[PDB]
């Protein structure tokens, strides 16, 4: 069944991509799939829409990569997300209203990242963390303060706009 990726294996709704030495996100992971498993991997880019047809997902893990930055978009058709890991990437910011549409989240992570707190692309993911901080790097993942701002470790919730310039930015 090449419904399932040749790099993966499927277990049912269950598809475990994850530790397989990946540089990009499979194509071809089925309609069907609630549990998508992409951590520890060499995935260093997303390409826009590359989950817009996992209508029906609820975990989301790509911790453990090097993203270095995500789509504008990306997450929006995953209605039914409930856990999302970008965990021990190499993100600099999200793209504004990047979690708009994932009205059910309970479950996010976003330590260990190079959050560019100097840069105004940084307020998007400080406003919401500040808003949602019950649900951010839960159990045992250090908490809201664990999302921490490059070269300071200052958490990024404690970040003035004050201290941000658009003239700092990629
Ligand atoms: O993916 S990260 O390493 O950033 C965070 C790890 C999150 N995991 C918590 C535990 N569940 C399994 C047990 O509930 C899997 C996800």
């Amino acid at each position: 069944g090449h419904a399932c990726p040749s790099q993966c294996s499927c277990d049912q709704t269950t598809v475990k991509c994850h530790s397989r030495r990946l540089t990009s996100v499979p194509a071809g992971i089925p309609t069907t799939t609630k549990i998508l498993r992409l951590y520890s991997n060499q995935i260093t880019k997303l390409e826009p829409g590359v989950f817009d047809h996992l209508v029906n997902l609820e975990k989301l893990y790509i911790s453990w990569n090097q993203l270095s930055a995500l789509p504008v978009g990306v997450f929006d058709k995953l209605t039914k997300l409930t856990h999302l890991s970008l965990g021990y990437n190499q993100l600099k910011s999200v793209p504004r209203g990047a979690f708009d549409n994932l009205k059910s989240l309970t479950h996010i992570w976003l330590l260990n990242n190079p959050w560019d707190c100097e840069c105004s692309d940084i307020l998007y993911l400080k406003n919401w963390i500040v808003q949602h901080a019950s649900i951010v790097n839960l159990q045992g993942h250090g908490g809201v303060d664990n999302v921490k701002c490059s070269g300071t470790n200052t958490p990024v919730r404690a970040v003035t706009e004050a201290s941000t310039s658009p003239s700092k930015c990629p």
